[PDB]
């Protein structure tokens, strides 16, 4: 990742400046609207223990990365798939007409469509050219999911709380969704600048350690 790179400085920068230890944090002064993200993850479905992960994107898709390291997405038309295998090679393809050789995974896709269809809190709900974004990888640890899709973005869900960011390295930009589910996009340059509250620096340390592993 070219991205991914630009990123851990970005963050490391943030959090050197230390941002909440100042004698006038001025926050809200380094929102940035004119900055949200097209993309983030608004549902997913841990079944890897057979399966893989399932997930929705804010804009209805759905989408699984296999145990296998392959990918099936299936755009909010309904009916168009986009699979991608192990190297990064991908076919196009529909529900109507489709080889044989994806039968299985294509119907495993329908059910955990039809599951986040049904059930889960869809986040960023209350929001809103690019090519729609697969999952690249993923991982868990105690205290959140780690969401690294293909467009360069690293999502970070906190389980305790349900705070979460969007990095996007393209624009130097990280989404914060609070406990009040309030969703205010920043630049990372001005958050340096301007500093921010004691909940998001640390969820932005975090993220820096994070983004590490993801590199490793």
């Amino acid at each position: 990742d070219c991205h991914l790179s630009d990123m851990l400085q970005q963050l490391h920068s943030v959090n050197a400046s230390k941002p909440s230890e100042r004698g006038l944090v001025r926050q809200e002064e380094a929102e940035d609207p004119a900055c949200i993200p097209i993309f983030w993850v608004s549902k997913w479905v841990d079944y890897s223990d057979k399966y893989g992960l399932g997930y929705q994107l804010c804009d209805n898709s759905v989408g699984v990365l296999f145990n296998d390291s392959t990918r099936l997405i299936l755009y909010n038309d309904g009916d168009s798939l986009q699979y991608i295998e192990r190297d990064g090679t991908e076919s196009y393809l529909t529900v109507s007409s489709h080889p044989n050789s994806l039968m299985k995974k294509i119907t495993l896709l329908k059910y955990f469509r039809n599951y986040m269809s049904e059930h889960l809190l869809k986040a960023g709900a209350n929001i809103t050219l690019a090519r729609l974004p697969y999952l690249r990888t993923w991982f868990r640890t105690r205290s959140a999911i780690i969401l690294h899709l293909s467009n360069g973005s690293v999502q970070i869900n906190f389980f305790q709380d349900h705070t979460k960011l969007i990095l996007c390295p393209l624009m130097a930009a990280v989404t914060y969704i609070d406990e009040k589910r309030d969703f205010r996009t920043y630049r990372l340059s001005l958050l340096e600048e301007y500093g921010c509250c004691k909940e998001l620096a640390s969820r932005l340390r975090y993220a820096r350690t994070m983004v590490d592993k993801l590199l490793s």
